[PDB]
């Protein structure tokens, strides 16, 4: 009773049943369940082992809150090819061929119709006889949206928060919301430094380049674009923020760039400190607070001051060659990027557009790594090597244009979510950010980050988030009640 774990026999290839099944881990809770015929909330963590995600079964998360508000069960399902839910122990271009969006979608619908639940083994709790609500954020949010688009008729309702539904090759706009959200002074100074790094990369002497690398403690990094590629570590911490993280790693970064200590009486205004100070501060912040134990955290290395993990040009690096399901880099997600292909390459902005990341960090810098991760094996290669591209995925899914004709799907996006401009509220989406309708609601959380509505800590910290949560819960509750009308 109440909680449990089990294995579901998921179809390897939904288009060829006869190729067989594999074991896929899921967890359940009936804590708020009303009994046979009551609703069910389904959620996958997405691109990660499900270990330590048990919280999504409780009302400390939005999934548990939905369940509580509609008297439903809650099921956490581990995504295929992660954790204990991989059909193969070795992951290369051949074995990864069944890690595709299409498969992942049909997993969800097939599971909802097919699973034999321990808590109700009469089919009264399956999707045929009870309203299932699929919820997700980030990639899992996209999978949720993509399912409503590609495979409607199983789930009663869908909620996708921070969903990158549009595949984008040169996703320089990853950084644009960070640039909008950051302090004026930090934004300006980080920009200065990023542009200076471009300048030295292109038009500097060998000594100037060696010296610049020394400032960051990266004298030993061979390729100048590998060095440039570490600078985004600053802006990347924006993605770790929510409304309950306070003076987080990100805000420490900005303070370091501006050159002040936490709680300083005297701070610079919006003008900032300028290049000379900013560069010094940025380099020292990285050298002293980020570099130590950075490579060691991958497990493949152990020296505190190692720079081995920064080498994107070494084809033998364990980052590329570790084919195991438990690999440290999440090559499973890299597969989706190179194969589907999503790409989502996080780049410096085009000439003529202000950037907070060096232009030397380019789409090409990332695309070069795909064949290192996935060398041709038995004639099998990554999709984008056979000229599959962004348009390939978008034609089929609809991308951010799947919004034309939707049924009981609600969206949430964050004002300053790095993933915003790959989703329906992108400032760069043709027709503009998607206009909310009663049929297809979209809310943008003011000052929001990535999936800021999933954590109930954010509900209590922030009025904006509470507002948004109340609305979307009420919307799911109204839609769910309609099922029984
Ligand atoms: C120019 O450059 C400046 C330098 O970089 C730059 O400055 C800083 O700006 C950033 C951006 O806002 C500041 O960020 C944050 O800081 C907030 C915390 O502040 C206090 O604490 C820090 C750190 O110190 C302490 O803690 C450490 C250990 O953790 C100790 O070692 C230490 O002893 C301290 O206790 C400190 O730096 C701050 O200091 C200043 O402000 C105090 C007043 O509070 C002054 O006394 C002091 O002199 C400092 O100020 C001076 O600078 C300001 C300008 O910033 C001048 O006006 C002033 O005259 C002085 O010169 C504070 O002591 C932190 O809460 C912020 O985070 C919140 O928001 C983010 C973003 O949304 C959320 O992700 C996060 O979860 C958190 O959210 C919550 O609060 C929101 C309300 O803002 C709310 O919407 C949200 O829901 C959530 O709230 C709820 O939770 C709260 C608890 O977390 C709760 O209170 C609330 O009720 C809700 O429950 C953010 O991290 C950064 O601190 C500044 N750094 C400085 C000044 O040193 C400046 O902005 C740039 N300017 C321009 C124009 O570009
Ligand atoms: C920026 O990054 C550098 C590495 O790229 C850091 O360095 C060095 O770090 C330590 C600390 O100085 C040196 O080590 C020694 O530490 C022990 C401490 O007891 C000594 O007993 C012994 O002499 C060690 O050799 C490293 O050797 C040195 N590494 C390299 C490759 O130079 C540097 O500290 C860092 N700068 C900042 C400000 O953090
Ligand atoms: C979140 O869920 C918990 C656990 O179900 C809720 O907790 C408790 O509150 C119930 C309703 O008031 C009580 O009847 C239970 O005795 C109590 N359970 C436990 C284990 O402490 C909690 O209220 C929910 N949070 C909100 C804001 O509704
Ligand atoms: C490229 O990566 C490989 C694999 O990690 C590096 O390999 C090796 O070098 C280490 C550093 O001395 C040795 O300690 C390892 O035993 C060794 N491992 C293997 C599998 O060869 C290699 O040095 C890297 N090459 C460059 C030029 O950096
Ligand atoms: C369903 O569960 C009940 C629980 O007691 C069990 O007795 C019954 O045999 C189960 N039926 C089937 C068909 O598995
Ligand atoms: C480097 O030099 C070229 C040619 O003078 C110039 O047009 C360009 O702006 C410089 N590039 C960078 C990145 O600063
Ligand atoms: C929208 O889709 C529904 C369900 O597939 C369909 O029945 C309806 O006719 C469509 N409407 C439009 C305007 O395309």
């Amino acid at each position: 009773a109440t909680t449990g774990e089990a294995y579901f026999e998921q179809l390897l290839d939904h288009h060829n049943p006869e190729k067989g099944t594999f074991s896929q881990r899921y967890w359940w809770s009936t804590e708020y369940w009303g009994g046979p015929g009551s609703p069910v909330v389904l959620f996958t963590p997405g691109e990660v082992s499900a270990d330590g995600y048990e919280g999504y079964l409780t009302n400390e998360t939005l999934t548990g809150v939905y369940a509580q508000e509609i008297q439903g069960a809650v099921i956490l399902i581990e995504h295929r090819y992660w954790g204990d839910s991989s059909p193969y122990e070795v992951l290369n271009a051949e074995t990864l061929q069944y890690l595709t969006l299409d498969q992942a979608i049909l997993d969800m619908t097939y599971f909802a119709e097919t699973v034999k639940l321990q808590f109700d083994n009469s089919t009264r709790s399956n999707a045929q006889n009870a309203p299932w609500v699929m919820v997700g954020g980030s990639y899992s949010g996209a999978l949720t949206a993509w399912t409503e688009s590609v495979a409607p008729g199983t789930f009663w309702a869908y909620h996708a928060t921070s969903a990158p539904v549009e595949a984008i090759y040169d996703y320089w706009q990853y950084f644009y919301p960070i640039q909008q959200g950051m302090a004026q002074n930090c934004s300006k100074d980080v920009s200065l430094v990023a542009e200076y790094v471009d300048k030295i990369g292109k038009n500097g002497t060998a000594k100037e380049q060696q010296a610049l690398k020394e400032l960051f403690g990266l004298g030993a990094v061979e390729h100048f674009d590998d060095f440039a590629a570490v600078l985004p570590n600053g802006p990347y911490l924006w993605q770790d923020n929510d409304f309950a993280t306070g003076y987080s790693s990100f805000f420490q970064f900005c303070d370091a760039v501006e050159g002040v200590e936490a709680g300083a009486a005297v701070t610079p205004g919006p003008e900032g400190v300028g290049l000379e100070k900013a560069l010094a501060n940025y380099a020292n912040w990285f050298n002293s607070t980020i570099l130590p134990d950075y490579c060691a955290s991958y497990g493949y290395w152990t020296d505190e001051w190692s720079v081995a993990c920064f080498d994107s040009y070494n084809a033998s690096s364990p980052i590329y060659t570790d084919t195991s399901v438990g690999n440290a880099v999440d090559r499973q997600w890299e597969w989706f990027l190179c194969n589907e292909p999503f790409f989502y390459w996080q780049d410096g902005a085009p000439e003529g557009t202000s950037t907070i990341v060096p232009r030397l960090v380019s789409a090409s810098y990332w695309q070069r790594q795909c064949p290192l991760y996935f060398p041709e094996t038995n004639g099998y290669t990554y999709g984008s090597a056979k000229g599959k591209n962004a348009a390939t995925v978008n034609s089929w899914t609809g991308g951010w244009d799947m919004t034309r004709n939707t049924t009981r799907l609600i969206w949430t996006n964050g004002q300053y979510d790095p993933w915003r401009d790959s989703g329906v509220s992108s400032t760069f989406r043709p027709g503009g950010p998607l206009a909310s309708t009663a049929n297809e609601p979209v809310q943008i959380i003011p000052g929001g980050f990535h999936c800021s509505d999933l954590y109930m800590a954010d509900y209590y910290a922030n009025e904006g988030v509470k507002k948004v949560v109340d609305n979307e819960v009420k919307q799911i509750k109204e839609w769910v009640e309609e099922y029984y009308a």
